């Protein structure tokens, strides 16, 4: 059915790039279907099963935004106000001109991609923050930055008055049922924990550091992200104000060239062409400042775009895409790091050859 559709596309992606395992939903109105092939771990040969843990990596942001903006809607942060406002510590700095809407969508004064090797804990970064000098003009450029992201949901933890991980559990995971989701993999559960692979083939595993929670550091089943975005698709049962949440951070909230830049989550206007979304995940985009336009009537969520999302670490290969106007969506994990143009192309064939696109 579905899966005669999808079953060799993913067969022929995984030969061509040499992936280990995948795990794979596609969420549509009807139902669900949770996919899995290939090893968890090549060298065992334990096969991906319901219980595989993904490293998600930069996917993990959507779940900072979806939090932040829920402390939005709570009307404990707004997203327009200073950094420096719930972060005191902060004040004097150049975070009194930043917002954390700013930081939701990479456009916070230039704020790099990593987290510099002189910043070790919590009290070097919020010094290394005070000290940062922009290099790119606030809210007309675009920087993706684990920095930025991070401070979002160090701003957000603030004014909820609590931790990271915990309020993102109790608030956002556990109210969508996303119970195989792990910031901090537990004992019992390494076993289900895949291995992941390099691009010259080496086993490889993420390791520690600052902001890794707010930034990178999610280990999910496809099964749960499938959760999120049944969520963003209507297709769940969930609270109110979770809902306007989740729906607040597809507010098209810049124009980035051919992408919208919403809270975290990227889209495009339909037709689209496959080209335009791998110029959306290349290095132009990626690795270089872009200009931004806010966008002046700020966008209600459109039902007419391709919304998606790569995720990747060392040894992991995420993506997600969203077709709102169809209810439609593509969680593909895979625990091998394959090029951001094969993602693309194997979520646009599958979408495609069901008619979604
Ligand atoms: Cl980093
Ligand atoms: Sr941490």
């Amino acid at each position: 059915q579905t899966r005669e559709v999808l079953d060799p596309i993913v067969a022929s992606l995984m030969e061509a790039q040499q992936i280990p395992g995948m795990a794979i939903a596609l969420v549509r109105p009807e139902g669900t279907t949770i996919s899995h092939y290939g090893a968890a771990d090549r060298e065992t040969g334990t096969p991906v099963d319901d219980d595989t843990l993904f490293e998600i990596g930069s996917l993990s942001k959507t779940l900072t935004a979806t939090l932040a903006s829920l402390a939005e809607v709570e009307g404990k942060l707004d997203f327009d106000a200073p950094v420096s406002r719930y972060l005191p510590e902060l004040e004097g700095s150049a975070f009194d001109d930043i917002s954390g809407l700013n930081l939701g969508t990479h456009t916070g004064g230039g704020l790099p991609l990593f987290v510099p090797d002189e910043v070790t804990d919590r009290a070097s970064l919020m010094a290394w923050y005070r000290e940062w000098q922009p290099t790119e003009p606030i809210g007309e450029s675009r920087t993706y930055s684990n920095l930025g992201i991070g401070l979002l949901g160090l701003e957000t933890a603030a004014s909820l008055d609590g931790e990271f991980v915990p309020t993102m559990r109790a608030k956002v995971l556990a109210p969508l049922g996303m119970q195989d989701t792990w910031y901090d993999v537990p004992e019992a559960r390494m076993a289900d924990y895949a291995m992941g692979e390099d691009k010259d083939g080496q086993p490889t595993r993420v390791s520690p550091g600052v902001l890794d929670d707010e930034a990178y550091g999610i280990k999910t089943t496809a099964a749960d992200l499938a959760k999120l975005v049944r969520a963003n698709l209507h297709l769940a049962d969930v609270d109110a104000e979770l809902q306007q949440a989740i729906d607040a951070t597809r507010q098209g909230h810049y124009r980035v060239g051919d992408m919208t830049q919403a809270l975290i989550w990227e889209q495009y206007s339909l037709p689209v062409a496959p080209e335009t979304l791998r110029a959306g995940q290349g290095y132009d985009m990626i690795l270089e400042p872009n200009a931004a336009e806010a966008l002046e009537p700020p966008q209600s969520p459109r039902d007419d775009v391709w919304v998606n999302k790569t995720g990747s670490t060392q040894g992991f290969g995420g993506y997600i895409v969203m077709l709102p106007g169809k209810h439609t969506g593509l969680v593909m994990l895979a625990n091998k790091n394959y090029p951001n143009d094969a993602r693309v192309e194997a979520a646009y064939r599958i979408l495609s050859g069901l008619g979604a696109i």
